[PDB]
């Protein structure tokens, strides 16, 4: 029920937080359930994923009501 | 049809190719998407990622490796 939105629905909107975190996951579905938990702790209904970076993967992503 | 693998099951296979590209990021799921399509194109039926990079928050590099 926590879905990512797409970067042109995104941009109309306004975020009210962002998560950035870092971890070894195995595929993309395990990438968007881990943003996706950490998006629903904190009340989001939506996120977007901002950036991604190789080091373990990090991610940031914004948050949406 | 083409399925995305984890790293404890890619790891046990042995790939035959690999997808390397850069565009437009969207969601996972339309990047995964491209991902998939590209697969098909060369005929896997499996792929993983090996690497990501989205820095700047529109354009998305990845790379998979692609399987039987
Ligand atoms: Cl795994």
């Amino acid at each position: 029920k926590v879905e990512e939105l797409n970067k042109a629905t995104a941009a109309m909107m306004v975020p009210f937080d962002s998560v950035k975190f870092t971890g070894n996951y195995g595929n993309m579905t395990e990438i968007s359930y881990q943003v996706a938990k950490r998006a629903a702790k904190k009340g989001a209904k939506y996120y977007h994923i901002t950036r991604q970076w190789q080091e373990n993967i990090t991610i940031s992503a914004d948050l949406y009501k």
